[PDB]
């Protein structure tokens, strides 16, 4: 073409089709083969050589999420959006702490990863998050997909903080009410009892 692909927005363009999972592996403190992580650090040009220290390899996964984070930024903003939501399993006993902050009131949850959303559903599990969205917010709407279909996924960049606002659990008087503003995938299954509790949060 006339002009080149720039690498940002190449990179997001990679890390939306293959790298999320290495990625975020890494941004999340989980485990992950450093093997296809520096191949991939070596293919995309942010070492030319296999790194010699340990500040050296988080140098260039630093300079890889920025690509990917400034790719993420050039897309065009939503601005009609005021919620976005997610479903997610916090009662797995490995995640008590993350349960604990995320049921006080006032607690700030910081994701290190990239954090995925949807504007149009939160697929049932024990947690509902229900995001508000304040103005100029970092999410962006991303482009069709080969490997899912049905909702739309916005993403936000690495180090995004929600504030709890509150949390209404499934034997409250409140819960219907606030569930019944929440887009679900299908909970009409035999198990009615599935979601435990809805959080409202805030994105910082």
């Amino acid at each position: 073409g006339s002009h080149m692909i720039s690498k940002a927005d190449e990179a997001l363009r990679y890390y939306s089709a293959q790298g999320y999972t290495l990625l975020n592996n890494y941004l999340r403190d989980r485990p992950y083969k450093q093997r296809e992580a520096i191949d991939t650090l070596l293919s995309r040009s942010y070492l030319n050589d296999e790194p010699t220290s340990a500040g050296e390899f988080d140098k260039a996964m630093k300079a890889y999420v920025a690509d990917v984070e400034a790719g993420l930024a050039k897309l065009p903003a939503s601005p009609e959006l005021s919620f976005v939501y997610r479903g997610l399993a916090l009662d797995k006993p490995e995640l008590a702490a993350l349960k604990e902050q995320f049921t006080g009131v006032g607690n700030i949850v910081v994701e290190p990863g990239f954090m995925s959303t949807s504007p149009d559903k939160a697929w049932v599990n024990d947690t509902l998050l229900k995001i508000r969205l304040p103005a100029g917010h970092g999410g962006r709407l991303l482009g069709d997909a080969a490997h899912f279909k049905g909702e739309a996924e916005m993403l936000f960049p690495t180090q995004t903080r929600l504030r709890v606002d509150r949390v209404v659990s499934s034997t409250s008087g409140d819960f219907d009410t606030l569930l019944n503003t929440i887009p679900t995938s299908d909970n009409a299954s035999d198990n009615r009892n599935r979601i435990k509790r809805l959080i409202e949060v805030s994105v910082l």
